[PDB]
């Protein structure tokens, strides 16, 4: 089956699925990987280091602020997940050159 | 081999290393959890209902809106996630309930 066929949050792109196709194009409010990262999502080769500075589901629910608004026949939660890296961390400049690279 | 070992955004808590230990309190910007979760972090038996709202690591870093901060000698990373959930989720009534649980603990009746 297809990632379509589950919801937005559960998605996992691909190649074969990519990121335009689960979630939209890259624009400013989502924002992260450069065009090899939208083709093969998390089959692109940095893809394992760049995931070290990505919360897991436990950090993301116990250590964000969350706030929630009706639209239609939806709630919209908002999770706002803030995290300290150290200046030296191994894996911060390769994050931080993904951060809007669709502009840069 | 402590959770206190790992980046606290790697952590797992559980009754051993709970999520005040792993985290921090509940309070307005860490909302989320009841007492019982709080204690028992993803051992408690309300947290496989609440995983089905919360999203994946791809998800997070594909469909977030992602900024930084200097913040001394550090680096500062927000991600801000939103999604629709429909209203009729079977799932998302127990989020909601635990949404500033600190806010509105148990009264004590023995």
């Amino acid at each position: 089956p297809s990632q379509l066929k589950k919801p937005r949050w559960k998605r996992v792109p691909t190649r074969e699925e990519n990121v335009i196709q689960c979630f939209g194009p890259r624009d400013f409010n989502h924002n992260m990987g450069d065009s090899d990262l939208v083709q093969n999502g998390v089959d692109a080769k940095g893809f394992p280091q760049l995931a070290e500075l990505i919360p897991n589901q436990a950090a993301l629910f116990f250590d964000s602020e969350v706030s929630t608004d009706e639209v239609g026949d939806n709630v919209q939660i908002t999770y706002t997940y803030k995290m300290l890296v150290a200046k030296d961390n191994k894996n911060l400049p390769k994050f931080i050159e993904q951060i809007s690279a669709f502009t840069k």
